[PDB]
């Protein structure tokens, strides 16, 4: 019923095809399907189903709330997959945490003491993660005076017996820019941390670092654990890492409308708000009714692709709250008619990344931000 | 329990600025009903509450784009006035015109196809339709082109109307430049408008309402207000463009809040980079602070290294790039604690930035800043 004006399609068979994939250029390692911000727009619950069912075996979020939502999972997700998140305020629900037995980041003193409270009111152990702060300056512990500190309240906890440090980990600032020379430093400085941390009797369950692009360029960064986002749904992380097909990689979001309007304009007569485009002689205007409010991003004005009636069409003018126009040269189809925006790339429709380019962003924010008026329809469950 | 998503940000949705901001425009337009433009969640505020105070405060019609939204107002519990009117315009083939005919929407049809599916569904319902035509005056989008075109659909409508499928019940258009006053395009808008309207009514249709003013013609142009105005931003506080006014300029006052809470405060050393492709380093040894809300909830990508924040009296801004669910910003060396305000935008009244403000960092506009705040922001309102 919704789906008739648009839709994104969601094969959630490409995320499988995907996950195995990553698996394959990860062969050392596990894998964790990251489904932080509804699944990067393609849907967090459907998504992690797959991606366990392909050989995920852990997950990841970054509020809380996301993550105990996927423990609330009805049906359940397997009681032995891992879950972690990350994204942590003062007053957050570690409580909860602790019992439904996620895996939390800790990159600071007042949250480990936070999350130690919440062990002893609950009654049983946390599982904590230590953020290394190697170089991208995010959130993450600093090394030093800061990270000698945390490892000893870390260790303190664990004598208590009210934590286990299961995980250290870090990200990535620029391994989408293959071999610039943060990435090694940052390596060399996530070795020396963890080193520093296992030396003073830490003992965890996985080593990690790897964003999308580090798993599919650096096997030296894999560790014990990867975290492909992106690549596992289908998109690459940067066009210099290479395209999705060089890494055997599906895109998994397919985004569609059907045209409202299809009308025959005389020339020098202006297209959207400020006219911005006006048209060169007679010519047929295609409505495609999705707009910035459904995240076709406004900078995509006058540039953004669009699929209709076999050839691309591009924005013309404008993008408005809820509609655009395309020129359709002189082609006349039919109310109705298909409109793809993008997709996999092989039935002639552009990319995420092509969007990407037209709005002057990065592909992760064209899909992430697909609105949520914009119905997800699953197909391959 | 819904009060610890809270903690890590939300917008505050201030329901009695909404009322102000309704009545002001109330008093600009004297001679006109005035729609609440409720589409796209209430452009962000949450369409429910943000239709709820608007009536109140003497909105008489309820403005959606999809279908859906607009039978999500008249499904609401507790009920909206049965009396009120709620219009959708936004429609594609086979779209629930029967649901809509039985839910007694005004329905916009700007072309042919529209009129014959609209007719089709008042037969089957049995009951009839409250039918919109709209005009295309110039804006070139979703309305019906002049001469030949609405000679058609005009025509199609009087018989409809002689079978007791429909009333015509609006006729009506969009302004293309009206953000830009005086702009030559307005005034030739308005009188093609008014060519295209008394060609209607002189062929027999007689319409309760003709309407064309969106926020800024309804603040700017009174000749454009008609029977009925649709000011949509305005409502919502913020001003459609600096070019006609602050929303102070208009007695306007933004609705939307949003903020959130420190993550992380930290001390780094000079030399050291801040966010992906280490596009902001430290000068010297600085503080920093990480705001948990990134492009995912919303917060513009374009506004890397410029988006404004107030954290802990002064006016902060985004060091470097934004990611999903985070970004930082330098603070030169104070030292707030962890869990402290961060207020994005709002009114102005307390130091904040203002939406304006970050439509400008992001290369935009601000009708694109609060529409597009994630639904993973929960909403909190106040003066319901
Ligand atoms: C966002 C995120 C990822 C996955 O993103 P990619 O850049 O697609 O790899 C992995 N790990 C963490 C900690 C994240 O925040
Ligand atoms: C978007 C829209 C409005 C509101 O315009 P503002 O500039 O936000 O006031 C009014 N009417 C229709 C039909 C719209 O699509
Ligand atoms: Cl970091
Ligand atoms: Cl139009």
């Amino acid at each position: 019923d919704a789906v008739l004006r648009a839709r994104a399609e969601i094969d959630l068979a490409a995320l499988r095809a995907n996950v195995r994939a990553l698996r394959e250029r990860a062969p050392g390692a596990a894998l964790m399907a990251v489904v932080k911000a509804d699944a990067y727009g393609h849907g967090a619950i459907p998504c992690a189903r797959a991606a366990v069912a392909a050989g995920a075996t852990w997950l990841g979020t970054a509020t809380p709330q996301e993550a105990l939502a996927l423990r609330a999972a009805e049906p359940g997700l397997p009681d032995d997959v891992r879950i972690m998140c990350w994204l942590w305020t003062p007053g957050g629900p570690w409580r909860e945490a602790v019992e439904a037995r996620l895996d939390v980041s800790v990159s600071a003193m007042w949250a480990m003491e936070e999350v130690t409270g919440a062990a002893r009111a609950a009654g049983v152990p946390a599982r904590v993660q230590l953020k290394a702060d190697t170089g991208l300056g995010r959130g993450g512990c600093q090394p030093g005076a800061d990270w000698e500190r945390l490892v000893g309240a870390a260790l303190r906890a664990e004598e208590e017996g009210l934590l286990r440090v299961t995980g250290l980990w870090s990200h990535f600032a620029c391994a989408d820019e293959p071999g610039h020379p943060s990435i090694a430093a940052q390596l060399t400085r996530f070795r020396e941390m963890t080193a520093y941390a296992e030396q003073r009797g830490l003992r965890p369950e996985v080593r990690h670092i790897a964003n999308s692009p580090a798993t599919l360029t650096l096997p030296d960064a894999h560790f014990d654990l990867v975290r492909p986002g992106i690549a596992m749904y289908g998109v690459s992380p940067s066009p210099e890492i290479g395209t999705p097909a060089d890494f055997g990689l599906r895109p998994v979001m397919t985004l569609a409308a059907s045209l409202a309007l299809v009308k025959q304009v005389p020339g020098g007569h202006g297209v959207s708000y400020g006219h911005h485009y006006t048209t060169p002689g007679e010519t047929t205007l295609g409505l495609v009714p999705l707009g910035y409010a459904d995240g076709i991003p406004r900078h995509a004005s006058s540039s953004g692709p669009v699929l209709v009636d076999g050839k691309w069409r591009t924005v013309a003018g404008r993008i408005a709250m809820d509609q655009f126009v395309v020129d359709l040269g002189g082609d006349r189809p039919e109310p109705g008619a298909e409109a793809v925006l993008f997709g996999p790339g092989d039935r002639g429709e552009p990319t995420a990344e092509d969007w990407a380019q037209a709005a002057g962003t990065i592909a992760y924010e064209i899909v992430t931000r697909i609105g949520s008026r914009v119905p997800r329809v699953y197909v391959n469950e």
